């Protein structure tokens, strides 16, 4: 039989061991994965009319944005990324550099950082997010300013509730000091930087940093991104790209369910038993992306009883 499972792209190195661990499992089974963005992923269940037996998000809030209650009636957060600094031993005061301190190394002016472009990747945009939320946690008012205010052509406004609003301009007119920074498009090319030397750090995904082999310093929860409980903190940040279109600060949280048109719910309750168990934890911690356990559901009672078990 075949069990069909639409993943977002940056679920593909944990989703391909379960499917490995599954079938091992189950002998019978062809486990058919479709890896896409998020929102295209639940897109194809939602507009295209496509039948998948399991939806998993790298962001769990399209579930009951999108989905609940006509295509889903429970989800389940289950795994987060987290934002982190990375380094290699070639990064100038490598040995050095830690949670306490990493931005003081940053100030520096002989150490460059990288970072992904904050008009067209999420990770761009999470990197000016992190070093301003910064400033309240380590209580310096100057972090925001030192490091991306003096060295672009991104702006910062107080908003009349209190939030701090980054304003990004077209991505020509950001213009770092490349003395200072490295700004790219493609995240590929600011991994390459870091492992030839040519840039210090790089803000990245921890899941990135470890399948890449780099060092990193862990970021405090309150700023890093990957906490479900800090979500009021995280909200204190907002970022306008030059579109108008603004984003806030919120956890990176992966959510999974098991569409209302399923077409095999039996074999997919398996499936995400696996996903929620030791196994599928054990998966996503050795990959980078710490799994939440138990897992936190919402629609519990319309969850199925093997399910209810892995789940608050």
């Amino acid at each position: 039989e075949v069990l069909t499972v639409f993943h977002a792209g940056s679920l593909s190195v944990p989703f391909e061991e379960l499917e490995a661990e599954f079938e091992a499992q189950h002998p019978g089974v062809d486990v058919q994965r479709e890896a896409a963005g998020s929102a295209q992923s639940v897109r194809k269940i939602t507009e295209l009319g496509k039948k998948a037996d399991v939806l998993a998000s790298a962001d769990y809030a399209l579930i009951p944005s999108l989905m609940v209650p006509e295509y889903a009636d429970w989800y389940a957060a289950f795994a987060r990324n987290q934002m982190i600094l990375a380094y290699t031993n070639e990064s100038k005061y490598g040995d050095e550099i830690n949670t306490d301190n990493w931005y003081e190394i940053l100030r520096r002016p002989d150490v460059r950082y990288g970072f992904s472009n904050p008009n067209d990747d999420p990770a761009g945009y999470r990197s000016q997010m992190v070093t301003q939320l910064a400033e309240s946690y380590y209580n310096d008012d100057m972090i925001y300013d030192d490091l991306m205010l003096a060295n672009t052509g991104m702006t910062l406004t107080t908003e009349e509730n209190g939030t701090a609003l980054i304003h990004v301009p077209a991505s020509e007119e950001i213009s770092p000091n490349t003395s200072k920074i490295m700004l790219r498009s493609m995240e590929v090319e600011l991994s390459s930087a870091l492992e030839t030397g040519e840039i210090d750090y790089l803000y990245i995904y921890r899941s990135v940093a470890e399948q890449h082999g780099f060092e990193y310093v862990a970021l405090p929860p309150a700023i890093d991104l990957s906490s479900l409980e800090y979500a009021d903190n995280y909200s204190k940040v907002q970022v306008e790209m030059v579109n108008g279109e603004v984003v806030t600060g919120s956890p990176i949280v992966y959510g999974v369910t098991i569409p209302n048109n399923a077409e095999n719910s039996e074999l997919a309750t398996e499936f995400v038993a696996l996903l929620l168990g030791e196994t599928g934890q054990q998966i996503f911690i050795e990959n980078g992306q710490p799994p939440i356990v138990p897992a936190i559901a919402e629609g519990k009672d319309s969850m199925p009883e093997e399910l209810q078990a892995l789940v608050v």
